[PDB]
């Protein structure tokens, strides 16, 4: 339900829910449908018992009751009145709650999948640390990815376990007008990451860990993303192989040392 | 509709939506339910008036703009049609107006209850008071427990009334990248629960509170929580079992001396 | 559209919105109920026309069309079938997507009501000076109203213009675990309302701002209530009558001088 | 998708959604319209197929089963029954569930239209600088437009590219009681405008950038926004109209040297 190895309480339920808002549109929808059968079917079995019959239409039998169902729950009433019992009504109005109630659930998950904060950013598969202006810094380097924004960025470090305050991988700019990020931070004296060789870290189970935050002018969500860096993804002496008026994407990744 | 006893303003009303938001799932719809009926008999008890009858259907009477009623209220029009007279007619449009708007509020409270934020935080039953790296130190630990978080956490000392702002029980790191938090805070000089024992709090009615706070990146919702440890909760010299990779919540609120 | 005396642009629409979710609840469904009538007729007046008649019902003419109407815009389609022309049908189906369309902008404002944040601050009608522990400190005095908070409160102060900085009327505490908060400041040197006296405030025009902001948990909405004390209102000094285990509110702005 | 030319990944689907929320509402319902239609005739030529008839309505032919689906996606049932035979079912019932689909996601989009923040802050079509107090100081003036709010504002500086970090054009206060701001921040020797000329900027492409943010208390949302101002725009050596008691905001934008 989390990231490595968890043993704590849940709840099929809830569980549930999550999927509901984190699986693929038509596996959405197929999801209902699905749904929609099997609760069409144990309306319809329910329907061929009682204390009289119920298909008074085309259908000679279940077909018929599925077919009427499949006019009540989805409450659209189509025209072929069994209202002629009562058992026969009452399974026809405990239906009729249901699937009015169920549109609004379902109703409900959607716009509960709209919500979804919309922009994410993405983050260089590897850090790099390179002389800069003068001293040894490190670098990440981020980018939006659909709908812009225009954040601001804390730069947490681990080793030993002690999560280090390291100057924000922004320390130079704690934010930016994003539209292509470049996070950086110097390695002097004042910074955790003084001497530390790639050997240091290693042991350290040394991690590199990038957050940013922005709102979505388009929604006002203020919607984070974070990125974990792990010790041997920080390639030395390297730089990120430019970009660039107007950026084209596909090597964002990649590097070369200097 | 408060924390230990309130006199004040108030409405009936609001109190309702309260519970709406509030209350179990089935106690839910059985509510709706239990008001459909309710709502399906006054709309059936103003048919049986008039100038004119009604139920031209399967039932004699009653049960018939009963069951007449649920095909309009909910809207689903099945098929027997009485639209007869005029005050008959008023009736059935009064109701098909209201169940639309009441199919609403439903649908709306659904959406409102699904809006409750989703994540929450839970805390050691104890806190506890260690000597660390050095001098004495406090410790407290929360974690996430469904669909995670990454907070920021302040935290407040209650004596005997005034509240005193203890370095955040998180006086070394007031965030961190929450999936197993342990807020802790050194109690040298600076601090106000400085030179006090077991029999010092005791007679304040001393108390630690704590809140964490974060975003939930799923829903971008900042949901926060509390918790408060009465003096006799804070267990002195000794620290939390450890519970790691994997954590293992089982064990979560356990501690041994030292 | 705001606060004393505006001439800018604007536009019937939105200023609609608003009242959409500024009125009162049954103003409110009056609201579509009157607009739902209106709404019928326009599309019955819209069916004695054409190259056919409509009203195959009950109903000889007009109140026909409207009780069918009212079958159709709500979308309940019950039983007596007039798609007997193509003239016919359009209007009949030009209705069907509005209704739906309509009772979807309902359901729509309907949610969009319920949203509306839902604590409310309310401040002492009265702010005061008084001496407190030492030196002259000011006061103002402000507490929950329906489902609480914990909020933090920034003060600030209107003279000549120029909005001074004053140490938030929280000067002492910037926050608090609010369910009864009395917000203060001292008013030695560093603070702009030293030597000043009611007459000194009184020619400036002079001004008490503030503002408390808190998270709702219930619904984790952040929502903030300002306040605005004119300098006569400032009662000199004075305190406020104690109020308190419980709390009853009846005389929460009264005051008495020392 | 973004700002000055861009070659990334994308996804039409989203980028619907994108139209989805920024069109006018009448181009939308007429989307909506438009798609109505064009979901109506795929269901009456997927009609006039299987293994029999279907429009056993008014129409003839086509003309029928349109105005039958008319009927059942929007789910009105009206009430000339079609379920004579299975396929003729079947394609019936795919429909209901869609329609009934359909209606949720456009109910849906909706509210989340209605969503979009609804404040908006306006700025000075141009920027000052003028001596005030003593000193040198730039000046920069927005208020809002329509629901009000009470926000903070960064105020960053771009020359050449560095982003420099002016005192916030806020500089004197960073936050203020907005209902008219008049942004500002003072030239000396700490800023980085120091000692520099409308033709010192001009070759520097400067470029005066300002974001205010506050929440909208009517519906909690932050909602911030930002604004420009190229070199040539900071008019020099003048002041703003004033404005006010009342403020004309048909004047907002004017200036006067000094
Ligand atoms: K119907
Ligand atoms: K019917
Ligand atoms: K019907
Ligand atoms: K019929």
């Amino acid at each position: 339900r989390e990231v490595i190895a968890y043993g704590m309480p849940a709840s099929v339920w809830r569980d549930l829910y999550y999927w509901a808002l984190k699986v693929s549109w038509p596996v959405f929808f197929a999801s209902l449908a699905a749904l929609f059968v099997v609760n069409n079917t144990l309306f319809a079995l329910l329907y061929q018992l009682g204390d009289a019959p119920i298909a008074n239409q085309s259908p000679p039998g279940f077909v018929g009751a599925f077919f009427f169902s499949v006019e009540t729950l989805a409450t659209v009433g189509y025209g072929d009145m069994h209202p002629q019992t009562v058992y026969a009504h009452a399974i026809a109005t405990l239906e009729i709650f249901v699937g009015m109630s169920g549109i609004a659930l379902s109703t409900g998950l959607v716009f509960a999948r709209f919500a979804r904060p919309r922009a994410k950013i993405m983050f260089a598969r590897h850090a790099i640390v390179r002389p800069f202006n003068g001293r040894m810094t490190l670098m990440v380097r981020a980018a939006n990815a659909r709908q812009n924004v225009i954040a601001e960025a804390r730069a947490k470090m681990r080793l030993m376990l002690m999560k280090i305050h390291d100057l924000k991988l922004v320390r130079n700019e704690h934010p930016i007008f994003l539209l292509g990020w470049n996070m950086m931070h110097v390695i002097d004296e004042s910074s955790p990451l003084f001497g530390e060789t790639p050997e240091s870290l290693a042991e350290g189970r040394a991690m590199l860990l990038v957050m940013i935050e922005g709102s979505d002018e388009t929604t006002a969500q203020v919607m984070q993303a974070r990125h974990a860096w792990e010790h041997d993804d920080i390639r030395w002496h390297h730089r990120y192989v430019d970009l660039m008026t107007h950026i084209d994407y596909t090597r964002f990744n990649d590097t070369e040392p200097v």
